[PDB]
């Protein structure tokens, strides 16, 4: 639903990431075939950048998206419902208790790996996100620093719909843990 919204994002966010990097390695071929001279520092500080922190935010971005997948499946299954949740722990006082006590771990389990992705993606960002300043010192005009600025505030947006994704998730769990307990209230009702 949204989702593919946000694959889509990626995949227009990788498109300009390769052109701005084909473009930026043309010219340092150009230049090495004294405001010619800070411009070309400037360039060679943004393929730098591109290299480097830039590349790490994409493989940030890539290794949550594959994440929204496989997630993605935990979520539509054992973790989809308490019944289901239940019936799995059992496939892997009361013999019906103890699975509710499996269940129950198991969400804490999941909502902790969530957490654990969700935080190693925001100290990725955090981390890299200043290397996409040396696309603006870079410009040439103010038409490329716009265009520039539009690249950088794509991958904030993108950044925004990743966190939102992640946060999602503990919601639904959360959601999950007051279901499951309401399940386990009514079953100990009825035996
Ligand atoms: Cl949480």
């Amino acid at each position: 639903g949204a989702m593919e919204d946000i694959t889509s994002g990626l995949k227009q966010l990788d498109s300009t990431y390769q052109e701005t990097n084909q473009q930026v390695l043309k010219n340092l071929d150009e230049i090495f075939s004294e405001m010619g001279e800070e411009d070309a520092l400037n360039i060679a500080t943004a393929a730098i950048a591109l290299r480097g922190d830039l590349a790490l935010l994409k493989a940030n971005f890539e290794a949550n998206e594959l994440f929204f997948i496989s997630e993605d499946v935990i979520f539509k299954t054992y973790m989809s419902s308490p019944e289901l949740l239940l019936t799995y722990m059992k496939i892997n006082s009361d013999k019906v208790l103890v699975l509710y006590c499996e269940g129950k771990l198991k969400i804490e389990a999941t909502a902790q790996n969530i957490r654990e992705r969700l935080e190693t993606s925001l100290k990725a960002y955090q981390s890299n996100i200043g290397g996409t300043a040396s696309l603006i010192t870079a410009s040439q005009t103010l038409v490329e620093s716009l265009k520039n600025k539009n690249f950088i505030k794509g991958i904030r947006k993108l950044m925004l719909a990743h966190n939102k994704v992640f946060l999602n998730y503990l919601e639904e769990l959360d959601a999950l843990e007051r279901s499951l307990e309401q399940s386990k209230r009514q079953y100990l009702q009825e035996r």
